[PDB]
């Protein structure tokens, strides 16, 4: 049993994860856009990317964003949705939080999201994050509405993955 280090170090073997240019630095205090946690669901699930596919408005969502394919995938699999449908925003630059991974994660695992959960996450999270705090994939402390740190994300990406036979 291995530190959340060791734990990035495995992740980024595999693909999962890359770190920052210049440095070999994990940086786990960090915070993650959900343009970048995208590919690490990506490659935690082995999901395809797709290419020349836009399904959203966001101000340079287009084929010169790097994280589109990503994205995209995602999109396609039912792991995320965006943050409104009828202005069709993803919010690729804005921070994962915790309550959103955990929906991304339980989701992609198949558990069953709890109903009428006692806990602090925004109403639509609150089946989802109960969900992955009894999977041990957050801590029931994590904060549901906090940016996810990286940290944790390795954390709960290590869990799921465990979870997948
Ligand atoms: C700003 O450079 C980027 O940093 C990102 C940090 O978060 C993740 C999820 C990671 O793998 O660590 O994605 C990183 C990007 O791949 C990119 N990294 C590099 C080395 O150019
Ligand atoms: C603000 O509405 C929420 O946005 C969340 C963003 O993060 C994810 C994981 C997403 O699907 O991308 O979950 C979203 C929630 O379902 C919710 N979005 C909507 C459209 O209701």
């Amino acid at each position: 049993a291995k530190t959340t280090q060791e734990k990035f170090d495995a992740l980024k073997e595999a693909g999962v994860f890359s770190g920052y240019p210049g440095t070999t630095d994990a940086k786990l205090g960090q915070d993650m856009t959900r343009a970048e946690f995208a590919k690490v669901l990506v490659k935690l699930f082995g999901l395809k990317e797709i290419h020349g596919q836009y399904s959203y408005k966001d101000k340079n969502y287009d084929a010169k964003n790097w994280a589109a394919p990503f994205i995209e995938a995602v999109t396609a699999e039912g792991l995320m949705q965006g943050k409104d449908l009828t202005k069709k925003i993803f919010d690729f630059n804005g921070k994962i939080t915790v309550e959103e991974a955990s929906k991304t994660l339980v989701t992609a695992l198949k558990l069953e999201p709890v109903k009428d959960a006692q806990n602090k996450a925004t109403d639509w999270a609150k089946g989802y994050f109960e969900a992955a705090v009894n999977a041990g994939l957050f801590s029931k402390d994590a904060n549901p509405k906090a940016n996810a740190t990286r940290a944790q994300l390795v954390e709960a990406a290590f869990a799921a993955d465990e979870m997948s036979k």
